[PDB]
């Protein structure tokens, strides 16, 4: 009568599992592949924020910062060092703001600690943060192993319970995108 409308292959594709150590708390779990420096990471994240709220404990929102880009490296320490410091929603929007709408390309680690600082972080934490740990440099790489499993080359995207993935291009729209999210949050 009526045919299911979520279409695998058009709207989602199956992923390959990788091999995680998910907190249940976490589950389910959506992994947004983004960057600062993405255009279209920008103009999706606050939606997916205000959509992340609406959705409280259907859903828990993970992003993974990739490097494809000159000054994409940093933007990733960025975000590692915003998320440690349990800044990450107030610091997202700022540093998306900076860099695509005030074109200051926050290019150098010194750049990226004035700014962390002029926000009110500690200047040694965000000094050292970008200077000298190699536990952030393994979480950026990590993150990077990690979209190659998935078989993601451009962002934003999604994966979803380690098992869908989407993407703007997929969905087609912003609207479309978030009905498909929900849609996989409860599958598998």
């Amino acid at each position: 009568g009526s045919h299911m409308q979520f279409i695998e292959g058009k709207d989602y594709q199956t992923v390959a599992s990788a091999q995680l150590s998910t907190n249940k708390d976490k589950t389910p779990l959506i992994t947004e592949f983004f960057s600062y420096g993405c255009p279209w990471c920008y103009k999706i994240d606050a939606p997916l924020n205000d959509w992340a709220t609406r959705m409280g404990k259907g859903a828990h929102l993970e992003r993974v910062p990739v490097v494809f880009k000159p000054n994409w490296d940093l933007y990733a320490k960025a975000y590692y060092t915003a998320k440690t410091l349990a800044m990450s929603d107030k610091m997202n929007p700022i540093l998306f703001k900076a860099i695509q709408e005030d074109k200051n390309p926050l290019a150098t680690k010194q750049s990226m600690v004035d700014f962390f600082v002029a926000h009110g972080v500690d200047r040694e934490i965000a000094k050292s943060a970008f200077e000298n740990s190699p536990t952030i440099d393994m979480r950026v790489n990590s993150g990077m192993s990690l979209m190659a499993h998935y078989q993601i080359n451009a962002v934003p995207a999604f994966v979803v319970n380690n098992k869908y993935k989407t993407d703007l291009q997929m969905a087609g729209s912003e609207e479309r995108l978030f009905e498909i999210l929900n849609y996989l949050v409860r599958k598998s």
